[PDB]
Formats: structure tokens, sequence, C-alpha cells
């Protein structure tokens, strides 16, 4: 078991973090009242509406090629052509918006449901509700979700499962992977994933008044901490 104490990495930012080893029986929560609370999940979304769009087929797989429509968005990256793994690796909203709009209203609710994501609220529109909207989720509700996601206990498809999982493999090391995915928006800062390490995995959720950025340097600076990540030697 680890004695964590993340203090020192939250002096400057409001902010909770839930971690959990897969046999542990309950997370560990640094800051309960904030890791209860539900927020716009942002592109964090992102693995859930991945999943969805793998089973509902409205993506074939990692590889679904969507071309750029040619409308200049903010984000020069964005301007051209990404697959459903591209656009997870790269957070490309208007790939997965297109997605959503596919999968449609009905099966978006049915499955959002069905995966208890946070308050199930899609109702700010089929490519808008997970962006800084209607849809919320609390770091507690996002660990829930994601244990089931690496234990592949969800009511997906395996196959779907182990892709989305290969999407977001984040940091490959010798000894451990890390899978997660940033969010951002509206001041609310989330980095959320798992990192196995050996023979053991935690699944976690950061969760900041702040920015996805910091929100996943903050998670890195805890897990090289505990050396479930190698430092940058």
């Amino acid at each position: 078991a680890i004695a964590w104490s993340v203090d020192e990495f939250f002096k400057n930012r409001e902010g909770t973090f839930v971690i959990q080893e897969v046999k542990e029986k309950s997370p560990w929560v640094y800051n309960k009242k904030r890791a209860k609370e539900r927020f716009a999940p942002q592109s964090t979304f992102k693995v859930a509406n991945a999943l969805i769009g793998l089973q509902t087929g409205a993506v074939r797989d990692e590889y679904d090629i969507k071309y750029w429509d040619g409308v200049k968005r903010e984000i020069d990256n964005w301007n051209r052509d990404h697959t459903l793994g591209s656009g997870m690796r790269d957070s490309v909203v208007w790939y997965y918006q297109a997605m959503a709009r596919d999968i449609g209203e009905e099966r978006m609710n049915h499955w959002v449901k069905a995966i208890h994501y946070g308050n199930k609220d899609i109702s700010g529109g089929i490519d808008q509700f997970w962006l800084s909207s209607t849809l919320r989720i609390s770091p507690i509700e996002q660990v829930r979700f994601l244990k089931q996601l690496y234990e592949e206990t969800l009511p997906f498809d395996l196959k779907n499962m182990r892709t989305v999982k290969r999407m977001m493999v984040q940091e490959e090391e010798k000894h451990a992977t890390l899978y997660g995915k940033t969010g951002s928006g509206s001041d609310i800062g989330w980095y959320v994933g798992f990192i196995k390490h050996e023979h053991k995995t935690y699944i976690l959720a950061t969760n900041i008044k702040g920015t996805g950025i910091e929100a996943k340097d903050i998670t890195y600076r805890i897990l090289k901490k505990y050396h479930l990540m190698e430092a940058s030697v």
C-alpha cells in the first residue's frame, strides 16, 4: 500500500486527487469535498464518446479517417484530416462532434446512462453537451468509470474497450504504461486515466481550478514521487 501525501502539489491550485489500486476496495482521496463535486468533463469525455462510437458503429476503428471540412478553426493542428485515434491524442473536438452527431441523441442517452456517467445530462445538445455544458461528472465517478474500463466490466464489447485503451496510451516506459486524457475549459482542469506499473494498476483522476496541462503536470509529479513513473533521466 502507498501512504499518499500530495499537499505539496496543490499549494497554488484548488484541486482534488483520487487514486485507487485496482485491488483496493476504495480510492484514496485528497480534498473529498471537491472529489464528489461534478464538473463538465471537457475532452475527458472523448474516452466515453470513443467507446460509444465504436459500439454503435458510428466509427469503424481507431484509424477511421474523417476529412477536414475546410473551416479554419482556432487551433492549426485541427485544420487537417484526423482519425478517431489521432483525435483522442490531439483532442480534436470537431472529429468527436461529428461522431456524436452520427451516434445521435437516442443512442448517446442510452449509453451515457448505462455507464453511469455523472449526471448523464446530454440536453446541452448532441455535439455540445460535454463542453462546459449540461453533462457533469465527479472525480470519484471518473475513477469508478475508468476502473470498469481497465477491468473490462463496462457493457461494451471487449474489442472496443481494448481499442480505446490503446488510443489512451500516453507514456510508455520500461516498467509502466500510463493511459490518460486531459480536459480543460471554464477553469476546470482534468487529467484522468490509469497507470500500469509492474503487477499493480492505479486508476486516477486529478481535477483542479486551472487547466488540463496543469492537471497532467501535477499527476506526473505525484506518480514520479511514488516511483510509478520514471524520473526524467
